[PDB]
């Protein structure tokens, strides 16, 4: 189980309508595909998701930072020295999707070399997790649509409706149009992604006091850190930080400060090895969290589920794992299945996925 | 990999002499060796030690909640669902060594079925940790020898002395004759065992202010609240809980509360699930911790070595694994080897040890 090679593939997928959202958009997943290739012919896999917007990464960049630093720096290891891997990664700063790929690709040949899929080896607390999907700005009316018909389609019975929009009341209208036609059937909750001021915000939530949102997702940025640890203090339901904690360093810093009461955890920026530092720290110190997004694909929902179903703390929660159902095609050979609004996690090892070659052939652009 | 049984088994070995310390002595490793039986033939291993004075645990109280409590509550999970067998242990409050042998046993068994050692499934970030050896009550000159000896025999150039006596010149004299018979080639520091007032304890640091101690452990009660406090805040170096930190729970509290200021981590309290949550825990807070000796037979002293092993944190510092020395015996096939000042992680799969049979039938006593 030794790492003979790591390769960074670029590849390109158009989406078949753009996700909007305060910070930025998405049109096409330009993502990485990530390969970790052992002595016994095995070949783990994983994504990193290029965010500018989010971690300062792009496209270019990842395929760099792995084929010039951590490919030559983690080749040699075996895939029972994670720490290894982990602590060589660490001397080089940010760089959160590249890192997390990497350690999700050799989670993946691990599982396939024990005959083990990274769900259980992580934990195996259960088998499945509750989806919940994120609704993109839109026309009020074509937004609730959206809801009705994905709820109907998969099942679907959470929803994290994106604000941080203006004036505030587009947004607000929005949430209780969505209360109004669904009820206490569906579960509710917001992140406006830095888009409003922490005065807005406070306006914003307590407009929709009377709509039982369960959380409140990076309202304002958490670099306007005095208004932000006011904002936090006066609301009710945990206040999820998302982008503002990519590491356990920053988890401590903005709990223990007091901009954050509730942690939201991406397989996409701290993979395995990570989301478990992440998940170990909250639960410790007595936080709430949350498997997100990262607009993934279904290579990075196959990370999601897999680490979310290993835990209590997480799979209490429903997971965001749906918006990859917006990508017009993917690169795996059978594509993941949500039905009765929940996603199991595969049965195969590791994560129990493959990539098609004549996908990959066609949509990569190296 | 399906666990078909889980005995626990109450043996007793005497100590070739004593070990005392403030809070309790033993004369006898009166400990319970717990197994764990797969269905395919596996049995992994572990030991929980009673310490009365430590957690309130007997060994016949360990024997009963297993037999009672955990065996039928987790007899039919398997080998890869230790989430789930953390959460059902944890519906019992407290019986730290029961759960923690369970948990460790179960690994145990996990490793053997994967030909992989417990080291490398938990990271694999080196493969020795350098020796601590706990210097116990005694005149003054005869801790000196025993130290003394120690070194030459073992290598070992770390030494944590017991203290906690009065009036407490007795121990500051002891920690200086130390000091000035190895000069700078040995690493020193002290744990008081909850003997102390914090009054007291300042005076004796002050004292020895000079002999360059590496940490404080325990020095006065945890529970004397607010003059522990006091105290931590006035040491210079880390203030090591141990006894007072038994959960990651506890971790927070008394860390955020100011009675620690470093973690003491014992496989034999925590096993291996709970004990990467403690390492995360203080990791994520950026605490210094310590593996430490829960007076450990040879079983658990080759389980703290293979937690202490899979993490960088934890192997930066040397590890209290040289207790079992004292034991006039003990039940493994192959004796633990110190050699150099150092402690390997054993290379066989699981924890690298086996039972020896007729050591067995001889020292249990049902
Ligand atoms: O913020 C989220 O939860 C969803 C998405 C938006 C940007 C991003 O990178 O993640
Ligand atoms: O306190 C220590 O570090 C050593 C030992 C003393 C009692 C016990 O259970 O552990
Ligand atoms: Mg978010
Ligand atoms: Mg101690």
């Amino acid at each position: 189980m030794k790492i003979v090679a790591i390769g960074a593939i670029p590849f390109s997928i158009p989406y078949t309508k753009p996700l909007r959202f305060a910070s930025g958009e998405v049109h096409a997943a330009e993502h990485v595909l990530v390969r970790v290739h052992t002595d016994d012919g095995i070949v783990g896999v994983a994504e990193a998701p290029p965010r500018p917007f989010t971690y300062g990464e792009t496209q270019t960049g990842i395929v760099a930072v792995i084929e010039q630093y951590f490919a030559p720096a983690l080749i040699g290891l075996t895939l029972t020295e994670r720490e290894v891997a982990h602590t060589r990664m660490a001397r080089t700063v940010g760089n959160p999707t590249a890192k997390a790929a990497i350690d999700m690709a050799m989670w993946d040949a691990l599982g396939q070399s024990l005959r083990l899929s990274v769900s259980e080896m992580l934990g195996g607390y259960t088998d499945r997790m509750r989806v919940s999907h994120m609704l993109g700005f839109d026309d009020p009316v074509k937004m609730v649509a959206e809801a009705e018909r994905i709820r109907e389609t998969y099942g679907i019975n959470t929803f994290k409706v994106k604000v941080g929009r203006r004036p505030v009341q587009l947004d607000t209208a929005v949430v209780r149009a969505l209360r109004e036609r669904f009820g206490d059937a569906i579960e509710l909750y917001v992140d406006g992604n830095r888009g409003w001021s922490a005065a807005e915000s406070l306006r914003a939530m307590r407009e929709m006091a009377d709509l039982d949102l369960l959380f409140a997702e990076e309202l304002c940025p958490a670099d306007d850190v005095l208004s932000r640890r006011r904002l936090v203090g006066q609301l009710d339901m945990p206040f999820i930080a998302d982008e503002s904690v990519p590491t356990p360093a920053d988890v401590t810093r903005e709990v223990l400060g007091g901009s954050a009461t509730a942690i939201s955890i991406k397989t996409a920026r701290t993979g395995f090895t990570g989301s478990t530092r992440v998940h170990h720290l909250a639960e410790g110190l007595g936080l709430d969290m949350v498997m997100g997004n990262q607009i993934d694909g279904q290579i990075g929902t196959a990370c999601t589920v897999s680490f979310g179903t290993a835990f209590e703390r997480t799979s209490r929660h429903a997971g965001e794992l749906s918006n990859f159902l917006d990508m017009s095609d993917d690169l795996l050979t059978v594509p993941l299945q949500i039905s009765d609004g929940q996603l199991h996690r595969r049965p195969g090892p590791g994560l129990g996925i493959e990539i098609d070659p004549d996908k990959l052939a066609h949509y990569r652009t190296d």
